Order: C-alpha cells, then sequence, then structure tokens
C-alpha cells in the first residue's frame, strides 16, 4: 500500500500528544505511592500493575503518528531497562519534560539543532556531576542495605546477595534458584557465562522471566555456521533418544536453521535453545575450548575437519543447569572435570604472561577470571511455592540493582541527586542564547521525577520541590513516610548507573526528536 | 444581549490573525515601491489606493475576535497619524512584528508582564538613542529639501513653505488655501489658532478634508454652557437673516444642543460650526476676550449677567475666513482692530511683566506670541483647479513633515534610523533572562519596515537588511533609484517625531495586547 | 459592517476572471462584422445592440471580486470613452491583453513593479511612434471622408459637417439640432460654449442622449455659492409664472441646494438645469460678464453687494436655446445686442494687448476666439422624425470622430497602426529582464485588436496577423470587404487621438491592476 | 572540488554570462542558474542562518571561500577539509537535469483507477 507524509510542526505536534500519552500513562506508577495501572486481558480479569516496563509494553495508539512517537519513547525506555534493570519510569519522566519543554521552544523558533547541542553539553555535565556526586557501595554492608530496600524491605535477600557477593568476589556472578529446604541455600560451583542472547524469542520456555532454563541439558559446541538443518538432523534424533533439552552453541545460526528450530520449538519434541558464539576468532575458539573443557564437549569447526553431522552424544557437553538470558548465558555444574579446568586455567595463565597486546591479556584475565571463580547459586528457602515465585522475583531485581550499585556507586534516591546536580550546575552557559535555552531545558527537566513522585503523593509538588532545593546535601523528602530528612538515612538509595543510564537515553532521545521533522507514515486504513 | 467570553492562548491566536490580516493589508503599501490596494466603493468604480491610512480605515473582519485585534491596531495607527501625520503603515509594520515575536514567546510559556517590561525598557532606550541619532532640520534649507522631498519632488511647495516658515517664525502659524493667479501668493495676516476640535464630525463640510473651511463666517464667543437651545434660537434666526456660515465658541455643548445642531447642519438651512472653549478659567476668559479683540465680538457669560438670548449681530464678532481641523481651529483676516489687538498686546505683556507664577507667565507668553505673529497664508498658484487640490494636499502633508522635522529633528529615513539604533542597543540586557528576551523582540522588531520595504522593491529582505547592519552612519538602500548610498545625499529623509511616535505607540500596543487574556464579545449573529 | 480581505495571487486571478468576463462581453462587438449583444429589458422586449459601450456599463457581476475588477475596467473604458468618443472595445481588448499576460508573468513570480514600469515605457513610445505615425487631417476632403466613414458611409453627414468646419475654422463650435425641411441647414449664429457639467444626472431630460436640451430659457448669473434654497426661491416663482425651462450658473451649488433641485424637477414643475461657473477667478468673472453681454443677464456676487434672492425676470439672460452636455454646455442664439458683444471683443482684444502673462493672454485670447467665432448650427433635413433621431445620432457620433481627428491626427484603422508600430518597436529592450518582458507584453498586446476583429470576422487571426505584419506602410486587412489592401484607399481610418487614449489608458489600468494585491470587499450577503 | 555546495555557486558565477538562441533559451539557463544555487541554501537553512544572506556571501568571496556548516564559519574548504569529488556533484546535477528536462516536456501523465 501507499505511504502518507507530515512534516513540519504538525509532525511535532503529533509526536508530542503520543509521548504525552504515553509518558502519564507511565508516570502514574512513578515512585512507591505511584498509583496502579490495570491492563488488558483478553480473556478473564484484567491485570493490574505498578511497574513501567509492563505497562510500557502494553501501550500503542490508534492514530499512526502519535504511535510513531510512542514507539520511540517505548523503545529508549525499554533500553535503559536492558542497561540498567530499573528506573524505566523516571527514564520517561526524563524524556517527557525535555520533549515537551525542548518542542514549545521549538515552537517559539528556536533553533532546534542548538537546542540539541545545549541539552547535550548539560546532560554531559549532569552525568560527570552525578559521577563526582557518587557514593562507593564496595562495602559488605550498604550492598545488604540496598538488597534490602529494592526487595520490598527484605534483609534476608540483601544478605544472601552479600555473602554470594563475598563468595564470588567484586564483579563475581550470582544466580538464583528455588531451594527445596525452607532454610536459603547459598553454593559456589564452576560455571561458565558468556554475553550472547537467544536467537528467536520464541525459544523462551517462561515468557513471565524472559530466559530459557533448562535443567541437566546436552550442550553442542560448534564454530562454523549451521548453514543447513541436515547438520542438526543426527543431533535432534540423539536428542530425541534422549529426551532431554538441548543447547547448542555456534557461529552463526541462519535464518532457516533458526526457522526449522521454531518449527521444531513449536512442535516441541524436542527442546533446542540456540546462541552464537561469543567473543572473535581466535579468542572465540579458545573459550569455546574451555566451555568445552568445563562441559565435556567437544568444538566443531569446519578448518579443522569434523562436521556437526559427526555428531554423537558422547561428543556433546553437558550440565546440570543452564540459563540463557535476554543477552547472557549462564551454565551451572558442567560435567567436565575440574583438574582439566585447572589445567585449562595454568594454560591460560601461561598466555597471560606471554601476553603482550594490552587488550588480549584483558580477554585471556578475564577468561582465566570467568574460568576459576566459578558461579555462586543461591536457592530460596521458605515454606511455599507462591513464596518462591515472588522471592525469586525479588532477588532477581534486587540482584541486578545490586550489581548496579557495584557497578558505579549509589546516590540518594527519590529524585534528591537530580535536584543536587541541578542546583550545582545552575551556572553553566552555552555558546549562544539558544544552547542556554537548551540548557535551562535540561535543568529545569531534572526536577520532573521528584515532582511527579511528589504529585503521585498527594502533596504541593513545587513546594516540595522548592524546600528540596532549598535543602544541601543529601537532604530531601521521603515519601513512604512522607517526612523530610537524610535519604541515606531513610535508606532511600539509588545506583548511579541506573539514573546515570535513565538521564543519558531520555536526553539522546530528546535530541534525537527535536530534531525531527519529517515522520512519514503508512497509510491509515 | 447575551455574550461570549473566550480567554487564554485562544484569545491571543484570534487577536494575533486580526493583526495580522490588518498588517498585511496596510504593509502592502509601505515605501516608495509600494504596491497598489483597491478598495470597494459601494457604488460605481472602486477606489484604488496607497494610504495607509485609507486602506487601514477600511479595515473590519466578520468574526469578532479578529475584528477586536484589528480594531486596536487601527486605532493605535490612526493614534499616531493624529500625533505625527505620517507613518502609520511603520506604526502598523512595527506593531506586527512586536505582537507576533510577543506571543510567539508567550506561547512558549514565557511571562507576559516580563516582556512588557522589556519591551518597554527597550523601546525607551530605543527612543533616547533616536533622539541623540536626531539631526537638527532648523536651518531653512533642509526645511526646503523636506518639502520638497515630502511634497512629491516639488521645490516649489518646499520653498513657499520656507518664506512661510521665516515668516511665522519657528512655532508660527501656516494655513494653505486656493489662490486665483498662477503664481503662488504669501502673505501674513495676524489671525488665531487653538486647539479645539468640533462637537460632531457631522460639522465638517468636507470629509476628503477632515476640517471646516468657512468663508466671512459670523463668530459667537460664550463662556457658558449651551444647555438649552432656546438660547441658539435667536442667533439662528439672525444668522439666517444674514445667510452667512456660523461659528460658536462656548465653555461646553450639551449633548441636545449639539443633536439639535445636527439636525439643522442636515436641514443646512444654516452653517453653524461649534468648538469647546480653549484654555481654562481665567486663562480661558481673558483669551476669550482677546479673541473678541481679534474678531470685534463680544464675550457671554452667566457670571457677568449677560445671555446667549440677548445677542446681536453687531454683537457677535467675524473674520474673513476659518477653518475648524480635527482637534484646531484657525481664523485668518478677524474684522477686529489691529489697535485694539496692540492695546491687548501691551495689556497681557504687562501681565507677563507682573507675572510670578512660571506655567501662567508661560501661558501668557503663547497668548502674547498668537496674538502679535498672526498667520502666514500660501494661496496656491497655477493654471488648473485639479492642480490646485492635489498640490493644496501636497502642500498640508509637507507642512506636516516639516513641522514634525521642526518640532524634534529629522533623520536618515527609509527605515535605517531605526536599522542604526538597533544596531547602537544590542548590547542592551534585562534584569532576567525574559525581560531580555522581549529586548530582543523589540530590536528585531525595529528592523521590519526596512525588510517590508525592500521586500516591495522585489529585492531579497534579508540580504539587503545584513548589508545596511553592516554599513554605519546613514548608509543604507535607496529604494527609488534601488542603489545604496547616504539618504542624506539622495534626500531620502524622515523626521523625528514621527518616527519616534510610531515607534513609541507600536510598543504601547503591542505590549498591552500582549498582557490581554480575556476576550468578551457579542454573540455572532 | 463586516469586510472581507484577500490579498496575493487569489485576488489577482480574481481580478482576472472579472476582467476575462467583461473583456470577453465586450469584444463579441468589436469591428464592422462585430458580433450583436443583447441585455436585458426589465419591462417588454430585450435590447439588441454592438455597442461596447451599452454593453459595458451593464456588465456587472454577482460575487464580488470579480465585480471589482470589471468595474475598474469599466471605469477605464468609460475614461477612454469620455475622452475620446470611441474606441472603448479596443481599450478594452488592449486593457485585457495587457492584464492578462502581465498576471500571467506575475505568477510566475516577475517582480510587478519592474512590468509596470516596462509597459510604461513600451506604451511611452508606442505614443510617440504613433504621433509619428499620425497622418494630418486638416484637410476639408479627409474631414468629409472621415465624416462619412464615421456616419456609417452618409456623404450628406461628412459634408455638412466640413461646412460647419469652415464655418467656424479649426477649433470652433459645431451644434446639431432637428430641421423642419428636407433640406440639410447651416447657419452661423454667435453662442457660447464653456466646460461646465451638470450637478447631477438626474437634470437630463434625455438619458438616451445625455444633454440637457433647452428651447428658449432664462439664464441667471452668479458669482457666489448658493448656500440656501430661499435665494432660489423668489427665481423659482418667477420661472413658475413664466413657465419657461431655466438655466442656472452659479460659482459653487450646496449639496442641499442641488438636494432640493432634484426634488423640483422630479417635481417637475420647474426645468432647472444648474452649472458650475467656468474659469477661475477674475478670468471667471470677466467671462461671466461677457455670458451676461452676450444673453442681457446680470452677474451677481456677493462682494459687488447684489444678492440672488433680489433677482427681477429681466435681470435674468435669455436665449433661443442652450444644450448642456457631460462636462460641457453650449448657448445658442442669445438674447443680448450683437453690438454689446463687439465692444465687449473690443476691450478682451485691448487686455490682449495690455497682457503680459502668457497664460494670462491665451485666456483672454479664447475668450476673444469664444466671443467672435461664435456657434455653427447644422438642423437634420430628411422626410422623417425617425430619421431625424438616427442621422442625428450620426451626425453626433460622427462630429465626435472629426474634432478627434482634427485635433491630432488620422492614421489607418482598422488595428493596422497598432500593428506598424509595433513592428517599428520591436527592438526596445528595457533596464533588466523582468522590463523587457513588460516591454514583450505590451508589443504582444497591440496586436490584439486585429486578431479580435479578424476573429469576428471568421478567419484565422494569427494568419492574417503575420499577413498585416509582413506588410508595411498602411497595409491591412479590410474586414468589410474581407480583402487586402491600404486603409487608406477604401478609408477606414481611425483618429490618432482615439486610439493614442485607448492605448494609454489600458496600459495605465494595467500597470494600476498588475500592482494589486489586497482587494478588499464587503461580505457577500 | 571544495565541498559544501560551493562547487555549483562557483560554477554559477563564472557562467552568469551564457546566453541563449531566444529568450526560452535564456529562461532555461536562468533556471539552471538559479536552481544550482539551491543545495548551498538548503544546508545553509538546516544550519539555522539565513539562506539568502549566506548564499549572497559565497557569491561575493571568489575562489573556494565558503560557509563551513560544521563550524558555521566562513573560510576555504580546502584548509577545513569539507571537500566532494567531482564525479559525484557531475553525475548528480547531470541527473537532475536530465530527469527535469524530461519532466518538464510530460504533459499526458496516464495511470491506473485510483481503487
Ligand atoms: N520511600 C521513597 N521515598 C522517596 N522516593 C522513593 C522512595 N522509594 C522509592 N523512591 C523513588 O521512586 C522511584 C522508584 O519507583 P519504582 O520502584 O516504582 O520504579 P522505577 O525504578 O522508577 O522504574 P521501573 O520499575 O519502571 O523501572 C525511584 O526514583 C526511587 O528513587
Ligand atoms: N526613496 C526611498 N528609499 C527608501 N525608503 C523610502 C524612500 N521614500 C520613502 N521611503 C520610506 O518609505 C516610507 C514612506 O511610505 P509612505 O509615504 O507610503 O507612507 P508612510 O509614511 O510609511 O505611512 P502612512 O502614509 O500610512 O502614514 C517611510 O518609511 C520612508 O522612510
Ligand atoms: N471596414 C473595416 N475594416 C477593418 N477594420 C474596421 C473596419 N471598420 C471599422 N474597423 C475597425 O473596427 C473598430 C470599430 O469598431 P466599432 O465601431 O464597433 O467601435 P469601437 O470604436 O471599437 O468602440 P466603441 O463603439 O465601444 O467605442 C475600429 O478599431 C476600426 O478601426
Ligand atoms: N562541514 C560541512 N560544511 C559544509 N557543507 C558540508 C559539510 N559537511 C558536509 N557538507 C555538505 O553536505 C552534503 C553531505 O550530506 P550527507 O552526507 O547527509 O549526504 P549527501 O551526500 O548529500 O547524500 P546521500 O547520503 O543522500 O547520498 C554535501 O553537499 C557536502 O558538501
Amino acid at each position: 500500500a501507499a505511504k502518507d507524509v507530515k512534516f513540519g510542526n504538525d509532525a511535532r505536534v503529533k509526536m508530542l500528544r503520543g509521548v504525552n500519552v504515553l509518558a502519564d500513562a507511565v508516570k502514574v506508577t512513578l515512585g512507591p505511592k505511584g498509583r496502579n495501572v490495570v491492563l488488558d486481558k483478553s480473556f478473564g480479569a484484567p491485570t493490574i500493575t505498578k511497574d513501567g516496563v509492563s505497562v510500557a509494553r502494553e501501550i500503542e495508539l490508534e492514530d499512526k503518528f502519535e504511535n510513531m512517537g510512542a514507539q520511540m519513547v517505548k523503545e529508549v525506555a525499554s533500553k535503559a531497562n536492558d542497561a540498567a534493570g530499573d528506573g524505566t519510569t523516571t527514564a520517561t519522566v526524563l524524556a517527557q519534560a525535555i520533549i515537551t519543554e525542548g518542542l514549545k521552544a521549538v515552537a517559539a523558533g528556536m533553533n532546534p539543532m542548538d537546542l540539541k547541542r545545549g541539552i547535550d553539553k548539560a546532560v554531559t555535565a549532569a552525568v560527570e556531576e552525578l559521577k563526582a556526586l557518587s557514593v562507593p557501595c564496595s562495602d559488605s554492608k550498604a550492598i545488604a542495605q540496598v538488597g534490602t530496600i529494592s526487595a520490598n524491605s527484605d534483609e534476608t535477600v540483601g544478605k544472601l546477595i552479600a555473602e554470594a557477593m563475598d563468595k564470588v568476589g567484586k564483579e563475581g556472578v550470582i544466580t538464583v534458584e528455588d531451594g527445596t529446604g525452607l532454610q536459603d541455600e547459598l553454593d559456589v560451583v564452576e560455571g561458565m557465562q558468556f554475553d550472547r542472547g537467544y536467537l528467536s524469542p520464541y525459544f523462551i520456555n517462561k515468557p513471565e522471566t524472559g530466559a530459557v532454563e533448562l535443567e541437566s541439558p546436552f550442550i553442542l559446541l560448534a564454530d562454523k555456521k549451521i548453514s543447513n538443518i541436515r547438520e542438526m538432523l543426527p543431533v535432534l534424533e540423539a536428542v530425541a533418544k534422549a529426551g532431554k533439552p538441548l543447547l547448542i552453541i555456534a557461529e552463526d545460526v541462519e535464518g532457516e536453521a533458526l526457522a526449522t528450530l521454531v518449527v521444531n520449538t513449536m512442535r516441541g519434541i524436542v527442546k533446542v535453545a540456540a546462541v552464537k558464539a561469543p567473543g572473535f576468532g581466535d579468542r572465540r575458539k579458545a573459550m569455546l575450548q574451555d566451555i568445552a573443557t568445563l562441559t565435556g564437549g567437544t568444538v566443531i569447526s569446519e578448518e579443522i575437519g569434523m562436521e556437526l553431522e559427526k555428531a554423537t552424544l558422547e561428543d556433546l557437553g553437558q550440565a546440570k543447569r543452564v540459563v540463557i538470558n535476554k543477552d547472557t548465558t549462564t551454565i551451572i555444574d558442567g560435567v567436565g572435570e575440574e583438574a582439566a579446568i585447572q589445567g585449562r586455567v595454568a594454560q591460560i595463565r601461561q598466555q597471560i604472561e606471554e601476553a603482550t597486546s594490552d587488550y588480549d591479556r584483558e580477554k585471556l584475565q578475564e577468561r582465566v577470571a570467568k574460568l576459576a571463580g566459578g558461579v555462586a547459586v543461591i536457592k530460596v528457602g521458605a515454606a511455599t511455592e507462591v513464596e518462591m515465585k515472588e522471592k525469586k522475583a525479588r532477588v532477581e531485581d534486587a540482584l541486578h540493582a545490586t550489581r548496579a550499585a557495584v557497578e558505579e556507586g549509589v546516590v540518594a534516591g527519590g529524585g534528591v541527586a537530580l535536584i543536587r546536580v541541578a542546583s550545582k550546575l545552575a551556572d553553566l552557559r552555552g555558546q549562544n542564547e539558544d544552547q542556554n535555552v537548551g540548557i535551562k531545558v535540561a535543568l529545569r527537566a531534572m526536577e520532573a521525577p521528584l515532582r511527579q513522585i511528589v504529585l503521585n503523593c498527594g502533596e504541593e509538588p513545587s513546594v516540595v520541590a522548592n524546600t528540596v532545593k532549598g535543602g544541601d546535601g543529601n537532604y530531601g523528602y521521603n515519601a513512604a513516610t512522607e517526612e523530610y530528612g537524610n535519604m541515606i538515612d531513610m535508606g532511600i538509595l539509588d545506583p548511579t548507573k541506573v539514573t546515570r543510564s535513565a538521564l543519558q537515553y531520555a536526553a539522546s532521545v530528546a535530541g534525537l526528536m527535536i530534531t525531527t521533522e519529517c515522520m512519514v507514515t503508512d497509510l491509515p486504513k
């Protein structure tokens, strides 16, 4: 069919309508006092959420242009989600404030490119000021505190994260599992981590999780492209005889090998999850050899000579439990001997000793780190399977918050960080009047999440915003008790990384959307 | 009746639509290359004009709100016309530029009262800078030059204005009428000028002129209110017996005395033109005695004892000619004896000598000035009555331009004055960002008339505006020859007073119109 | 009330639609083969004419804008009519061609003022080339020929105009009347002609004529304004007692004196025709004294002392016949003694001898010319009153054509004059591209009347236009015989003055209308 | 050649004297001449500056002088490195002229039914 084009300020007001709709629909849920939002269910009772991601995924508009605007702000919110794990409401509120003030200025004849440049300069200054104001969370006490706060005031979850954090170290790996006993369980077993995702989202057994959890699966290692599914035919026959889940690691999986795997998984006789080969080149081959050592498998390459057709059940690796994340994959309790793993550790350590390239040396160092450090597993201990699933979700998002805090730092939560940074950066000027206007847009836009939270509490937004701007340091307004004080004292804390990512992505999408004149679209039919 | 109210930005965009319509309709006529505008006459051929006043009076819009806007900008344009005599297109273009940029700013959430303050500060700075840049026109040569330029390159008209300027001095009275001979005739006869207007516009015999010209009229002098028309009944009977025009000076004329005079003038058996009593109190009585001395009349007052009923033909004053302007009235060749006028001059001169109050002394000084200086009369001399009427109009508006130049000064015309004083004041700042924005509105708005003139010439407005801004002094772009150079060299000159009045009135009306939200209106029926 | 404004190219295409409608409806009647046009008569049968003036007066459009255009082009057509007497179709065709090509160029982004300047330059060159190509018509034979051709091939009418032309000389007065006998009558009697029109068209007894013809009227002479009708009351009573038509000469007649005279004429008990006082000042007074000598009347002035109330039947002048044209008035066979007229001739001749001012001497010379030459009288002689009225109309418009030819000259008719001038001026260039375009507009526009005539003849317009452009001199295409040849040979001749006036007026109105953007109007209700 | 559209501006300045075999070919030459200035005007318009002012400034300068859009300052594109191949500009101008000349002389635009 044909297409429709609308360009100028009409497209800008269209996309502004769209972002206003989605931004309000997600910003109702912001904060601890955020109001509930009811979402569609096509069959049965509608669902009720306070989660910004859940409501954001559902929103799409009937008219094309506002739909475009909504989808842009939604995809930048989900990008901030995948980068950080939380704060998507904060990111969308910041996006709304910047986009609204930016196009309000653009309608006043102000130069959009200069506004984008001013916003970029102001948000760079805001990011460096956030890094200046960041408080380290490397100590175990603050780690336990933020784990408690994130997991709905549960000192058990944050505590368990703290001992696991000690177990696998500062940049180690912690994995959540359901435990049978009512006591919480912590174990340390050698595991594998690599940053590769699923080939198709249809491989996910649990759409509420977003990951592919397989128990005692056979693992195949490949360094070649899966050009045809006839290479996978003997493997599929063998795994159908075995009747167990199957994991595939290959260099490239073509669209039709993936299509046949999707056909097989909707048939579901075989349980096949395929991921790309992580790393690059010789590093990729070496770490695939490490994985084969960990699982007792064998790496298949066209250059060496073996083929995917010539695959036996012994040649495939095996492990006790694997989880394929959205862009990550973890392997727990591989069959491969710890002595061979230690020998591989020694080999790559001597590779570190002979390494002259700095980047290659860092690759070998992270290889020995993942090969020797292993993985801590926290098994949830309580009485009911219901509290298994909710406490498991609490451990998951609390661990995401904890690793976000460990990665960069932690600042006083509740939006007071942006208020304080805005107070510290009111002096920033631009190269002309327009860049100064864009700087003013950014500065008055960082105050938006606090105003939204206070508005959700029922208090006067501008009053509390002026009060917090009057205070200095970490003084702010506890929304839960609705009393003023130090966020550090009440424990209301947000990671530096999540706020930095939310602000950066909101500023990027708003500067991109300000300079949008032509909004072409499909014909509404 | 029942009425509709619209307040907010909707009323602002309504009035912006209206002012844009009127401003385009009048800005087509700006400049020497200004395009023709055709106006409907209800009967016969439609008129074609290049006059901004003529088209401006003609504009009324069909919807009520845009009509409100058009009426406001029209009345400020006519106020600038009555203040100066020309430049109403310049005033309306300035008004359009200020109002458009101001409401574009107010649409961006900018503070309207602060915009008013910033515009006020920038325009008073522009006025004082324009007074600094003014060139005196007190010498006779530049007076003749500006009289030539204003009267469509006629050195005869400007010359005659120059000898009249010599005849009655710096602030004297010059009156033009039609001479029989083919040579122009300059005479000096003792006369009167006082700043009082007609009671009704229906008294005007020539609506194209706007003044009541009467030949050999009887003049009545009164210091009392005309409460009833029975006081005017014997006077009306006497003037009907005489069959000559009649002029009335009274303290007050009531609405029903005016109504009966309107009835009589549309009957027109009597020719009655009535004015207020000029001056105030004892000063008014004294100068009315002076006028009675000038015309051989008698002042009628209730306090002394005589009444308007007890009026004879001898008691009324008389003169050879009178003219009653819109807010002025002059008397030429009164009957009253020059010896009695000289005695009155001596009496008020001794009053000056005994005067102790400064303002009263100035009143007596201007009294002796008008009583002794008299009136110069210029009689138009050529072959045809057609060139009588067009050359008379040329002498009239050239004389208005000349007295405007004499009053304050003359600056290089063609809009380069506003460009230069704009260049001189780019450094002016405000008490905050809002006033700085309003100052920027004023500065980029003073560049509008030059852009409109150049646009009418067919050249690129922004290029020529940048060229003029590049040049300094009086350098600019002659539109008539379409060549750059010095306006003083090409003689393109505008009075300081007309430009100052246009700028002040446009800034006042636009800042006033900015702070208008509630826009009540009658029901559209 | 409510008024609509349309400006830009939309108003231009509106007025183009209007001028196209009027121009088509009037160009149907161009030429000897011009097709007939029928017009509504509200009562009875509709009228049928080939007269461009008759149809052009009637044309007016239902929508306002095209009506405005039509009224403008009708105004310039009637201006060319009352300037010349014929050729209004030619003027309107020229106006259509110039306006159409001009707005077609304006729609192409061309500068309208430069196009107007180019048209002005090209039409000035065309006028001077026409004056170069003009053939004198001072000879009596060519005068008789053009009188024959103009009066539908009647050698009697042109012959009688020739003897009258000999009788009153080169610039004398010729008047047409009805004669009883079947032989045509010519008689020279001392008379008056002065260029003054009626106060109101309601004074005209014959709307088909446009003039006020009165037989044996009493003539009043006045040098004062008629402020009130009480001055005319004894005169009206005396002329009601006399029961004869009345003529009034006054300095000014006010709108209410005119209103009362209009009331009296629609009452029609009195037959009053009023005119302005011709001349100016002392010249006006002197020639009014001459008219009083011619008619035995008396001049009434306020300055001398006598009044219009003190008027007797003897004081008023009298004559055998008067005619009051649209802007002219002639008097035939005044009562006043020829000896007193000769004495006045001697007095103004001595005034010529003592005259030093050139213009005053020329005024006295034309005074003695009109006072001594008199008036030639051509009374139509034939059998029927029907042929009286048609032959009288033929003598009228033939005499207008004859005096037009005598005034400036005669050129070959049929539109070949404009073709030849266009051939002589194809080399004319402008100061830039746009002025050359406007010159091209004018040059290809003067070819329009010949193309329209040939199109009315049924021949191919462009073919005959190229054939005539190929020929040189006075070679052209006779439409009556539809054969080529020299226009002089079969006598197709047009006066230089009528063609020059038509072309000048068409160029002026097209230059005025090209630079027209704001076409304001009343509400369509 | 120095990029930023100054190539077309300069060659337009070099060829303003070119005439045609009649008035119409001179008009078409004027179309091409005023049309080669379009990319610079569009770039400057995107920068937020006045297009006609900067275009007149570049036409005032000669050689490789022009207006750097990245720094928004005047100067030599050879100095700032703003460059474009002669082949790409020549091909763009040739193809635009060919399609516009082909499209001017297009009267009959036949089509399918709008359904
Ligand atoms: N007690 C509190 N007082 C004040 N502010 C609080 C408090 N608890 C949380 N906040 C603030 O409210 C926000 C937390 O909102 P919420 O937990 O609903 O989701 P989010 O992190 O904003 O986003 P999402 O779940 O969509 O990724 C953060 O900005 C946090 O700093
Ligand atoms: N030759 C010229 N070159 C440049 N500018 C000129 C020239 N002649 C006049 N101007 C300018 O054009 C304007 C004159 O316009 P115009 O005489 O039509 O009426 P106006 O004074 O603008 O207003 P209005 O008649 O409505 O009171 C003034 O701003 C004057 O400075
Ligand atoms: N025999 C002829 N051959 C060619 N052209 C002719 C001939 N007779 C007249 N013409 C031309 O035709 C026109 C005469 O037209 P017509 O008598 O209908 O009125 P007009 O002069 O055009 O205008 P109007 O009557 O409206 O004032 C003139 O241009 C004249 O030169
Ligand atoms: N710094 C600069 N200053 C001025 N002009 C520049 C500058 N950088 C690039 N340009 C000009 O901008 C244009 C480059 O635009 P862009 O890279 O978006 O794509 P393009 O070459 O126009 O076309 P497309 O990508 O569609 O094939 C060229 O005309 C180039 O000369």
